[PDB]
């Protein structure tokens, strides 16, 4: 798309109100009360706790979007609300959309203006490692960053085998959603996790309850200026290098060739463009997004990622999608 | 249509980036940068002071997003780019996008969640009159709103005839855009725009830089608590039910009535939804907005305004459309 009319701008212009109207209906249950059937404006109010007038804006606001229908006075979830916005529904992530995207990134994308121009004030969360110094942010932001990641991590175990007793390392893998899931799979494989000391504290939480404090640990501390352990079979970069200054991306790319075993495979999950820039646009928003608290990031596009990791040694290198219109995944093999 | 996919529910959570996307361009002056023809990544670089890396990620978004088009590596100015976003463009109104919407809308809609449930905490922003006794937001606010109301005012002026020595009331008439063109068209038309004191002391400089000093008078105040003129030709309300309570309509039009001379008009310019309440979607999301730090706002549906204006007494009643998308007009005669 190339925009034309003053209305086309004015779609994006106003994008963030669409995205508010749903964050707030999250908040306060709306898709929730509807599980059970149309409900009038007055019918809403009595379940919420809203004022009618209020309730009539808002659902007024998602019908005009899809997420709801609106019949004779009476709404009701769409199929995707139904889906993925009801709590309890086996795909729901309503609190991934309201505790991580609305309570953190929407307010923290105020910072952008400044971010992009490297001229963050120092009041100004500037790093994830600045963020997470806040032990109940990092909770905060973990908690539905792992529950978001479980099903990824599912998709990702269909593709990859590390069945043989194998040894993976997740350099920034948070609270652990990938390695968890991918212990809990594959036989025998045993997992290290990079990640910082307030992030680490809460995936040990994750993985004692999920019983694999044998096969899973961290090493605590930046990633950049941590030793990792070598010899491994699996790395996996998983938003890693999204969150990154862009000057490390060489050098972290040849430390995951040097740290892997020859046969050895590297993994990067991230944001990617297409090389042509023009899309897909969830990624490029969320490189935008990522930029906020991340000055110094640059942006990955599919070629420039497959070039790198053929000049730093790699091959049998494959791009592909993985979460539609937003990931993708980068494969790539150190030599056997 | 009626959202099915995970990925149109993330279309919209994540609509709040593209909108940043846009106003912080905006803020660096990318598209008037890209004014005299199609620009690389470095010369954008230089151009705008920001990191080729930052500007590839924030041009990229703008590709995405429809802002711009990518072509051979080198960016180019969308059509609507190019006439609504340069700096100096006959139709600009960038200034309207990164001021008003993204230095204070933006920030502000951070309160619906508290806002639509009728819980605002003491130090959230809770009317207008509120918001207007801070001088600097008043005149951030009302120097774009006075830029991106100019052309709906000559649209309007287009549409109706207020000649032969005429009285015009315009309530919450800002800094007088739209009276000031109505007055300018129609050379005997005398104005009253009532509006808060940070904005009237605006508005006057606007006012005596037209040279209609002589012609156009402020009555300071809210609206609802002080006297209007009587006898007046024409009464003009835009953008004015949108921001009151909803508990104050009917006595507005009530009083709109009474202050018009038989035969008189009434003009309600707004962001109005169809009774149907599917759209469109810009008005209801605006509604939602000013309903931030407006939290007795009603949703304004066509049918209960013409209704209610029949009510109250007028007679040729119609709703149109007058914004493309986002605002109706509707015209109304107190019988002769
Ligand atoms: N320099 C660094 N050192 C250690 N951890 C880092 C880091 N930069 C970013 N991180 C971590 O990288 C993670 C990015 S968020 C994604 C979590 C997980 N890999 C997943 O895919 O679900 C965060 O947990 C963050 O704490
Ligand atoms: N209760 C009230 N009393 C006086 N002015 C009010 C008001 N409530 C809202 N307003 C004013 O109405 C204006 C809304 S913005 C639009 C201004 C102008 N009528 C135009 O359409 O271009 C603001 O200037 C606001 O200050
Ligand atoms: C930096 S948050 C991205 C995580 C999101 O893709 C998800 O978990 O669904
Ligand atoms: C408070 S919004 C101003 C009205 C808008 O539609 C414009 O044209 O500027």
């Amino acid at each position: 798309t190339l925009l034309t009319n003053a209305e086309e701008i004015s779609d994006i212009a106003f994008g963030f109100m669409g995205s508010k109207a749903l964050f707030a209906a999250l908040h306060h249950g709306v898709f929730t009360c509807l599980a059970d059937g149309p409900l009038s404006v007055e019918e809403m109010a009595a379940a919420t706790g809203l004022h009618p007038d209020r309730v009539q804006t808002l659902l007024t606001a998602l019908a005009s979007l899809g997420v709801v229908s609106a019949v004779e006075g009476r709404f009701a979830n769409s199929p995707a609300a139904e889906s993925f916005l009801v709590k309890g529904a086996k795909y729901d992530f309503g609190d991934y959309l309201r505790l991580q995207v609305d309570r953190q990134m929407y307010g923290l994308l105020d910072q952008i203006e400044d971010a992009i121009a490297n001229n963050l004030p120092d009041d100004a969360t500037s790093s994830y490692a600045d963020w997470f110094s806040d032990p109940e942010q990092a909770k905060l932001y973990s908690n539905s960053q792992h529950a978001g990641s479980l099903g990824p991590a599912r998709g990702l175990a269909k593709l990859i085998d590390l069945s043989g007793g194998k040894k993976l390392l997740d350099v920034g893998g948070g609270t652990g959603a990938f390695a968890i899931t991918l212990c809990k799979a594959f036989a025998d494989l045993a997992a290290t996790i990079v990640d910082f000391p307030n992030v680490a504290a809460l995936g040990k939480g994750y993985v004692e309850k999920a019983g694999l404090s044998d096969r899973i640990e961290y090493v605590i501390g930046d990633a950049l200026r941590t030793e990792w352990p070598r010899e491994q079979d699996a790395i996996l970069m998983s938003y890693l290098f999204s969150g990154v200054a862009g000057d490390e991306h060489d050098s972290l790319l040849k430390r995951a060739y040097d740290h892997l075993v020859p046969g050895g495979r590297l993994l990067i999950h991230d944001f990617v463009v297409t090389a042509d820039r023009t899309g897909p646009k969830l990624a490029a928003l969320w490189q935008l997004q990522h930029t906020a608290f991340t000055p110094e990031a640059r942006s990955l596009d599919d070629e420039w990622l497959a070039e790198q990791l053929k000049k730093t040694g790699f091959t049998d290198v494959k791009v592909g999608p993985m979460i539609p219109g937003m990931t993708m995944l980068a494969e790539a093999v150190r030599p056997e």
